[PDB]
């Protein structure tokens, strides 16, 4: 019925993008508005949908933000047009008629139960998940949203061993509950993005929303937050491998209950698992360390050696390093980049505790 917008002539519903630094704003033009704008998904969500909080949010003059969501499964289809060119410039190229696989069994993975903990911290893996035949959280109403919930809570209330656990809706939480739980730093609260409140995901707060997490605080879910499901795999020091072997193990577990009441992740061959955003298509995922590098950290090629390793940091030497790419790799592909990035980087610490050069340890580009 709205969609009222079609009665004004293109020109007129077009947006102002004229300040914005993002992905949808740089491929936007008014013939491809013209070209989207009548068009739905089966649920109703329209181009004007897809790019509401890049409208909103112009971005930062050094940040490109991404601008635009799906509203549901076949957001990526009905709006290719939109999605394809904004995923090939955030995802180095990965074009229409490429393929992602997915790879999800840690016998794959060479190494890493070993990473040296005098060096990291703490190892973590993540990714988010999308429940097939419900709208994504920009658009999903409070029915859809409960049914997620209580088909999430029921898988993961079946799980027993080594990770057995429970669940902490948001809306019954306690005070004492909420404080374990930021010890934990398992907490999450209503956002306060404007990129995430502007596409329509918050309504509702905190109706729905939940936390799940094993009893060994070793694995944690997260319920109906910026994606249906986000599912994390942790703990201290430097085994990787167990740490991703448990996220494989917990993953497939809730995926074959899910099945067994006709329930599928949203998957196809070209972009992998479906989510919200473009930027955490294909694997969603992050693997990453918390890891001590006092000299590398002060070094001028450090930022090449990331680079060349296919990696990134984030948060006076202790930086937070993981995987750079989502889309076009494998979880295994992801992970192995950590495994094996992380090695060299210690390598190269420990030349520059000693005093000496690294320069010839400069990898070749991945």
């Amino acid at each position: 019925s709205h969609n009222l917008k079609l009665r004004f002539p293109a020109e007129d519903e077009f947006p102002d993008l004229s300040g914005h630094n993002n992905h949808m704003a740089k491929v936007l033009t008014p013939e491809l508005y013209a070209e989207l704008r009548a068009k739905s998904t089966p649920s109703g969500f329209t181009v004007d949908d897809v790019i509401q909080t890049g409208v909103d949010n112009p971005g930062h003059p050094y940040i490109m933000t991404v601008g635009c969501v799906a509203g549901d499964e076949e957001s990526y289809d009905v709006f290719k047009e939109l999605f394809d060119p904004i995923i090939e410039d955030r995802h180095g190229g990965y074009k229409p008629t490429d393929e992602h696989k997915t790879d999800l069994n840690p016998d794959n993975l060479q190494g890493g139960d070993d990473l040296d903990p005098n060096y990291v911290l703490s190892s973590r893996v993540r990714t988010g998940r999308s429940i097939r035949g419900f709208c994504l959280p920009p658009h999903c109403s409070r029915g859809e949203r409960r049914a997620i919930e209580k088909l999430a809570v029921e898988a993961l209330s079946s799980l027993d061993g080594d990770l057995a656990g429970r669940y902490y809706a948001l809306k019954s939480m306690t005070e004492a509950e909420q404080q374990q739980l930021i010890d934990d730093h398992f907490l999450f609260d209503k956002p306060v993005s404007p990129l995430l409140l502007a596409s329509g995901m918050a309504r509702d707060w905190p109706d729905a929303r939940g936390i799940w997490h094993n009893d060994n605080k070793t694995f944690l879910v997260w319920i109906n937050e910026e994606d249906h499901l986000r599912v994390i795999s942790m703990q201290k020091g430097g085994n990787m491998k167990e740490v991703f072997t448990r996220f494989c193990n917990g993953l497939t577990q809730i995926e074959t209950l899910f099945k067994s009441k006709n329930y599928e992740f949203m998957w196809n061959p070209h972009l992998g698992y479906i989510l919200t955003c473009p930027s955490n298509l294909g694997t969603g995922l992050r693997a990453g360390v918390h890891i001590k590098l006092p000299h590398l950290g002060k070094h001028e090629k450090f930022p090449e050696v990331l680079k060349r390793l296919r990696l990134q940091k984030r948060g006076g030497g202790v930086f937070d390093v993981s995987n750079a790419d989502r889309l076009g790799f494998s979880e295994v592909e992801l992970v192995q980049m950590v495994v094996d990035g992380v090695k060299l980087l210690i390598e190269m610490e420990q030349r520059l505790e000693q005093g000496q050069a690294i320069d010839d340890l400069m990898p070749a580009q991945k």
